[PDB]
């Protein structure tokens, strides 16, 4: 195995070298292959020429276009603001739950909030081994009958594993950490040999202006700091005295045309402030704009001519974007405002000097300039984490992360040279992990800074208020949404996308506006971020509701999953089913399997529905299973047994009613089966006027009740499927929609020219046909998971946790930003 990191300089090629011989990772060998600047590796790793570089947040962008087609795959993790522990978290969550769920397991935190590394479920008595996340280490659960299982102890935090490391078993004339009471470090750290103190943030991350030799005053320390996101800074002399506004005619040095720091950050702040005048492309290109606002400036990468003018560079690699050219990069603009080939350098908080003491300031975007430690409040923005790339086809992407964490646990020199600093890594890395595996520049990046960034480049056009862009997941949708359009007047338009996962995305990177989502892709949705619009209201019986906008609902009419048993069977009840024989009508179904199997494992450690009950009949289970021992398969027998078709006589809502009348206890079904099949209401022989007064429903509190009433004797309700777009949307796709809807809802003013709710092209095509109409959701002051899903489906189908990870876009689209107001 082996992994080509591309270069981009004389010295980066020697400190890859370097790592070759020095830094043994057995089983992947690590190359170096030498290109003369940061878009021509660029070039070799799309030709596979070699196969991974670290870039600059704004080169992570520019890389993701068509040109390149790169992905960030691995990155430093920072931190925003200080958050609750998991285990805290976790425990207000499941308290949070639905209290008619009995039985489920609430963690236990000790005295520094993290989870006791043994957690025990007491309705069952059985115990298990967590990791620092929580997550049971499967294979240690122990019975009640069997003492608590012996569980390793909790890893260390940093501060702590540091200071252990330091020691390393007996330490002299070294750092040491210093940690408080709850393992995080020490605000003011010191040297214990040379007498010099420092300022560190809570992850123990130097604090730059704020390190001091013995014998003088210490700057203040700020304490729980927890915003670890780098900032762009303007730096300058203290014999200067001009002010931000006054730049103009200045000479500049920046880290690079394509650096956020050097480029995007200060140039969006000339552009708000008017420095610049300069405010789309029909006033030419934006390095144009910069290149009459300074006298002369090193901006590596640039082509105007005196944009170029303060580089020294030797013959053709000056103002290359490369090490080679000596005021490239963010210690490269510093050197350069050091020997006074500018007034100004721009760059981040990360290449500020340590000592607070010295000749440097920072210059503030509101005309006034402040001490180097006190970048958080004079700065041109926070800006987005860098990132190691490869290609967006991923060939190489466990090659890289696997040669990289084998290379920090080891020690290898990763993050420093004697060549010279900020070689292949920043200086001021310290540890590099994994991105979430869906990751791309727009979730790595956030919306913000990712708009920011093409706002330089291009004049986006934002769509109108006025127009739902509505998002289609096949051919016949298209087409309906195409005939929808021609009829709207320009309110409608429409987009394509493979299935309803990749409409969300297109809703979140501002491609479409809507799309109407079943329930089992609301968890993924809601946590990106959208926000329910309108729902399908079903309720034929009432249409109230639809004839009136805004009045009370009495029933939304959704289906109500319950447990179905005889009157016969007078012994069973919700808390024995247990090895009893149950009946469902498909695996996957919501109301047949989602919500009763999501109970059972709430209740039940997680113990597979498979062995919880006895002999049971779910179509979709392997056929040898005691989940299809039950079903009989095609009454005229070809297998077709446990089949998810009509072949399987017990498959659907009607089918597991019969797998109960004929051998079953228990069959979990929509409240519609039973009232549907009895009373003589199906003509075949095994429902020959069957009686539904004969069957009751299981309660959760051990009771049960009539048929009738399902409304307050069921397992879950589902919620209605909801029409999902952005936060700051859904007030126009609301509007838009209503209107619609009274021109071709079902009593629509031009029904005659167009039905919303049905199609000649298919079925349930966009909305469900039987919907009766859209009703505004009426958001509530709570969690939206529990304001949308309802608390005791949230509770049944997740835990009443924000944790599940049912689509693997999720830690895509939840992944923190660093990002400005
Ligand atoms: N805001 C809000 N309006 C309701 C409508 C349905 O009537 N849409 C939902 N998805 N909901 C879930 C229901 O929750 S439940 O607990 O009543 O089942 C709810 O009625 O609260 C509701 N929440």
């Amino acid at each position: 195995r082996h992994v080509q990191w591309c270069t981009i300089s004389h010295l980066e090629q020697k400190k890859c070298n370097d790592l070759v011989g020095s830094c043994n990772v057995p089983d992947i060998t690590l190359a170096c292959v030498y290109r003369s600047s940061t878009e021509n590796c660029m070039a070799a790793i799309k030709d596979g020429q070699a196969d991974a570089m670290f870039l600059d947040s704004g080169d992570v962008y520019k890389a993701s276009l068509d040109h390149y087609n790169l992905k960030p795959i691995i990155a430093e993790p920072y931190s925003l603001h200080r958050e609750l522990t998991k285990c805290l978290k976790h425990r207000q969550e499941s308290l949070g739950g639905d209290k008619m769920v009995k039985g489920r397991y609430i963690p236990q935190c000790d005295e520094k909030g993290n989870y006791h590394p043994v957690q025990c479920h007491a309705s069952t008595g059985y115990c298990w081994c967590v990791n620092a996340n929580g997550e049971k280490i499967e294979g240690t659960n122990t019975t009640p009958v069997q003492t608590p299982p012996t569980c390793p102890s909790q890893v260390l935090t940093k501060c702590l594993k540091e200071r252990q490391e330091a020691l390393g078993g007996k330490a002299i004339g070294r750092y040491i950490p210093q940690c408080d009471e709850q393992g995080n470090y020490r605000p003011m750290q010191c040297h214990g040999s040379t007498g010099y103190c420092w300022c560190v943030n809570a992850i123990g991350e130097k604090i730059e202006g704020t390190n001091t030799p013995p014998g003088n005053t210490q700057p203040t320390c700020q304490s729980h700091d927890w915003d670890t996101c780098h900032y762009a800074v303007a730096v300058v002399k203290n014999s200067s005295t001009f002010q931000f506004g006054q730049l103009k005619g200045k000479r500049s040095c920046h880290s690079g045309l394509s650096k956020t720091d050097g480029w995007n950050a200060p140039v969006n702040v000339f552009v708000e402030k008017k420095l610049l005048p300069w405010d789309g492309l029909a006033k030419g290109s934006i390095e144009r704009a910069v290149s009459k606002f300074f006298s002369a400036s090193c901006i590596p990468g640039a082509t105007e001519t005196n944009l170029c003018k303060q580089c020294i560079g030797e013959e053709e690699k000056k103002c290359k974007s490369s090490h080679d050219e000596p005021y490239y990069g963010d210690h490269g603009a510093f050197r350069c405002l050091q020997e006074d080939k500018g007034d100004v350098a721009f760059l981040k908080n990360t290449a500020l000097p340590d000592e607070h003491s010295g000749v440097y300031e920072l210059l503030c975007p509101d005309n006034t300039r402040k001490p180097l430690n006190k970048y958080k409040e004079c700065n041109l923005g926070k800006v987005p984490a860098d990132a190691v790339v490869t290609r967006k086809a991923g060939d190489k992407t466990k090659d890289i992360n696997d040669f990289l964490l084998e290379a920090q646990k080891k020690k290898c020199k990763l993050f420093g040279s004697p060549h010279g600093k900020d070689l292949m890594f920043d200086d001021s890395t310290t540890h590099l992990a994994p991105l979430p595996s869906e990751i791309d520049a727009f979730f790595f990046l956030g919306v913000k800074w990712y708009n920011a960034m093409k706002a330089l480049t291009e004049d986006v056009k934002l769509p109108s208020k006025n127009k739902v862009r509505w998002c289609t997941i096949n051919k016949p949708e298209m087409m309906k949404c195409k005939d929808w359009a021609a009829v709207s007047g320009g309110a409608i338009a429409c987009t394509e996308a493979s299935c309803p996962e990749h409409c969300v995305k297109q809703i979140l990177k501002g491609e479409a506006d809507a799309v109407t989502l079943d329930v089992q892709y609301m968890y993924m949705a809601l946590m990106c971020g959208l926000l329910p619009a309108v729902e399908e209201y079903p309720n034929k019986d009432d249409f109230h509701p639809c004839q009136i906008p805004g009045s009370t609902i009495k029933d939304f009419g959704t289906k109500r999953a319950v447990a179905l048993v005889k009157k016969s069977n007078k012994d069973i009840k919700w808390n024995n089913l247990k090895g009893k024989k149950s009946c469902h009508t498909h695996v996957g179904d919501i109301p047949g399997w989602v919500i009763p199997a999501g109970l059972i494992s709430n209740q039940n450690d997680n113990i597979d529905i498979e062995s919880f009950f006895g002999e049971s009949c779910a179509p979709g289970s392997d056929t040898n299973s005691k989940l299809c021992k039950l079903c009989i398969g095609d009454p005229e027998n070809p297998s077709t047994r446990c089949s998810l078709s009509d072949k399987e006589a017990y498959y659907g809502n009607e089918g597991a009613f019969r797998c109960l009348v004929e051998k079953g206890d228990v069959a979990f079904v929509p409240h519609t089966v039973v009232f549907a099949n009895t009373d003589g209401k199906n003509p075949a022989e095994w429902a020959k006027d069957l009686k539904s007064e004969d069957f009751e429903i299981l309660c959760l509190d051990g009771s049960r009740a009539p048929v009738t009433n399902y409304r307050g004797c069921n397992l879950s309700g589902l919620p209605p499927r909801a029409i999902v777009t952005r936060e700051e949307s859904v007030s126009d796709v609301v509007r838009i929609l209503i209107n619609q809807q009274s021109l071709y809802g079902r009593n629509g003013f031009e029904k005659d020219m167009f039905q919303m709710f049905s199609s000649a092209k298919g079925q349930n095509l966009l909305f469900n046909d039987e919907t009766q109409c859209l009703i505004e959701f009426d958001r509530q002051p709570k969690d939206i998971m529990e304001d949308y899903f309802g608390v005791r489906y949230y509770t049944a189908v997740y835990s009443a946790s924000r944790s599940a990870v049912p689509s693997e876009l999720i830690p895509a689209c939840t992944f923190k930003h660093c990002s400005n107001s």
